[PDB]
This record gives structure tokens, sequence and C-alpha cells, in this order.
């Protein structure tokens, strides 16, 4: 009838899709607080004891 | 033979090569102002009428 958003839902306008993404399942972050953060230098090394 | 030039074609001298290119098939490019162009945002989308 008239003119109403049902009708003309894909003609006149888009259906808005947000631009945020909503996320899945994050996993708990930890282990840069919890744990001694060590930024090496090499991949392999021995830290002294 | 004596010194002929059908002997001598790629030692004392190189065969011409012409510095022009010369251009097969041209097709005829109309459509650009023969039609409306559409930039369009999205490889699939409509046009309201
Ligand atoms: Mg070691
Ligand atoms: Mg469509």
């Amino acid at each position: 009838f008239a003119a109403s958003d049902p009708e003309y839902v894909d003609t006149l306008f888009r259906e808005q899709l947000l631009e945020v993404v909503m996320e899945g399942r994050e996993l708990r972050k930890v282990a840069r607080e919890a744990s001694n953060v060590i930024n090496a230098n090499t991949r392999v090394g021995d830290v002294p004891i």
C-alpha cells in the first residue's frame, strides 16, 4: 500500500549491514601479564639461573 | 659468385627492418560514447526504476 519499507526493502534502499563485525568465541589472553616477557635478540638462547 | 648481396646478406650488411610496426585488425570501439557509463561501487547491484 501507499509506500512502505516492507514492499521496497531491496528496491528503494538496502537493508543495513553493520560496519562492525561481532566477534567469535574469544579465548582469554593472559600470558603477557601472567608471566615475565623476554624480548629476545635470538630465536635460540639461554637465561642464566 | 663475385660479390653478390644474396651471398653476403648476413655477413657484409644486415637486411632493413622497417621501423613502423603495421597494425592488425582494429575493432570499432563505441560503447563509452554510445551508452551511459555507470562507475559502480560493487560487482553485483540493482538500479531502481
Ligand atoms: Mg643453549
Ligand atoms: Mg541484486
